[PDB]
């Protein structure tokens, strides 16, 4: 029995990795993720310049999940590029680098300088589309024309296979449209579904107060709240993008949750809130739990059941 | 002491009611809701003609909530109109009738007939802006131009105060746009936030199968999964629509959950999944629980804390 995967011309011991933003902002964090049993890691979504991010408190967790309005705190592109170029031990596991420029021009500038390092070292790019553009407009992946522009410009500037991190959608017409935009771009080789469920609001009954400071308490939701939304999006893109990989993210706390992602279509499975809460030891637990489900079902490899969710009648 | 309130020129014993679609399809259901301790009831969204809805199983519930693709099964507008006109006992509690025509014309035809019954009996209209998916276009509330057309036509045809049932939004720009549309219409006197979170997917690990038969298992989510989503929409529209009431719906299982909805801005609080699971007994429990939280806090009225959620700095 085994959890090995071979994709994007890399080899992965198991499908598990951190979700961007969790345990991946500093060198310490990346060394930690590298030392863990995960099959890969992704760096914190970065901007050209370093950012402090939003005022604290800006992340909070609870039994059913988490809320965050971090504001993209990060060390800046040059730091992540350097980690990729000079510090990461690729003999341990593959590295993804996530970018989240605040304009199409900022993303283009970063990808242009990433490319030679991707070529030489094998770092894999995750472009975060679930991200601000012009304030008062919707996030980029909710504005199909902007999304198309970003992918056109990044495809031309980068010129190498990459993937994209997508917000969740809630309407079949959006699944259809979004997948059709993605399928215009042959360099988009993987699609990660999903980023947080946007602009939720957690309120504490005792204090009668919101629990995070930025945006009057509004922020993105992760964890147990979002599993069925995540599964829907993984399966929707799996069905609509037959020439691309889908990576699943959202609501993974157990090997069973990971199994469901994989049934839906996931290749890699990313862990955000649960990793933030439990720490990197979660990866040994998830591996063991997934293997136990596989042994009970008689599955020897992930490809035996990936995308094989049954429908009724 | 007691939870009675006055809204929309009617008196309510308490802020609780069923969510449209739950316990409200047949005369038996409407009589049961009427006999319960709820403050009001709403009928099943209807169409001009009866509908059988989608194949079964089309609803399933789990510890964290529910998934449904009911397909608008209903007895047809003539039935709900006759209930409103001849059968409902207005001395017991107010009645809302939910309409969900498949085109603007069908909604105009129903509301022209409802208007004199609204005038004579005081039945209240809830216009459901969600509908079965049609390839190539989004649900009406997710197409702002369509939404504006529907409200323009219904406002003209009906001519009396009414409300609208909204799906959730996830992006602040969308909140700004949707609220600007709604605020064009002075007869829209209440907004109900939210309908189910669209197109989630629940998978059963043992069977490796989706749990509902329609739409390859995709369906709207309710219950615990959607509480922070629901609160965010309630508060976003409460802030943006100061001349309207906001009715909260989503994730209410306890008087604490109802308390949070009211803190966010809810005037009435609707109960879907939890009502489907627990039955109409739930209303006495929610009343008791809400009054107990009020007493512990020193609140004597709902007005003392409605919309008064606190932000940080
Ligand atoms: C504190 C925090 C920071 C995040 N930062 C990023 C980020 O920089 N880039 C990104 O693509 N997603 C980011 N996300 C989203 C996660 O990658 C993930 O999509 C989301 O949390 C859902 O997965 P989960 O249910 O396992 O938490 C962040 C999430 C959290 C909780
Ligand atoms: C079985 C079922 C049928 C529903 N039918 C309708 C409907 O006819 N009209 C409507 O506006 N909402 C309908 N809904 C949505 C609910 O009114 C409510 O918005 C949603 O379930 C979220 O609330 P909850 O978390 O309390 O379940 C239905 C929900 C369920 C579970
Ligand atoms: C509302 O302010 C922001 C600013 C940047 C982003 C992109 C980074 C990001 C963040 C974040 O840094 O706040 N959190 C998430 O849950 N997902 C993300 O993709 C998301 C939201
Ligand atoms: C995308 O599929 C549908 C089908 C019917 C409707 C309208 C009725 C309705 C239903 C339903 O009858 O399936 N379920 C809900 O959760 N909310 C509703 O508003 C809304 C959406």
């Amino acid at each position: 029995m085994c959890l090995k995967l071979n994709l994007l011309d890399h080899v992965f011991a198991n499908p598990f990795m951190n979700a961007a933003g969790v345990l991946c902002s500093t060198e310490e964090d990346l060394r930690c993720m590298t030392a863990s049993s995960s099959g890969a890691l992704v760096s914190k979504s970065c901007t050209s310049a370093p950012r402090d991010g939003n005022p604290e408190p800006r992340y909070m967790a609870f039994p059913l999940g988490s809320i965050n309005s971090m504001g993209l705190p990060n060390l800046g592109f040059d730091f992540y590029l350097k980690y990729a170029s000079d510090l990461h031990d690729y003999s341990k596991k593959p590295l993804f680098l996530s970018i989240s420029g605040l304009s199409v021009e900022e993303n283009v500038a970063m990808v242009r300088r990433l490319a030679p390092v991707a070529q030489e070292k094998g770092v894999l790019l995750e472009l975060n589309l679930s991200c601000p553009n012009v304030p008062g407009k919707p996030q980029v992946a909710y504005d199909f024309e902007a999304m198309r522009t970003y992918l056109q410009q990044v495809s031309l500037a980068y010129g190498l296979p990459f993937g994209v991190k997508m917000p969740p959608y809630f309407d079949i017409a959006h699944f259809d449209t979004a997948a059709a935009v993605l399928n215009e771009f042959p360099l988009v080789k993987f699609v990660t579904c999903v980023n947080s469920v946007g602009n939720g609001l957690v309120i504490d009954a005792e204090s009668e107060s919101v629990v995070i400071k930025p945006k009057q308490g509004f922020g993105g939701l992760g964890g147990k709240y979002i599993l069925p939304t995540a599964l829907a999006n993984v399966n929707a893109f799996y069905r609509r993008c037959p020439d691309k990989l889908v990576f699943g993210c959202g609501g993974v706390y157990s090997g069973e949750d990971a199994f469901l992602h994989i049934l839906a279509g996931a290749s890699m499975v990313q862990v955000g809130t649960a990793l933030q809460e439990e720490g990197p030891g979660i990866f040994t637990r998830l591996e063991d739990e997934l293997l136990e489900i596989m042994a009970r079902k008689g599955y020897r490899t992930l490809e035996e059941f990936r995308g094989r969710v049954k429908t009724i009648e």
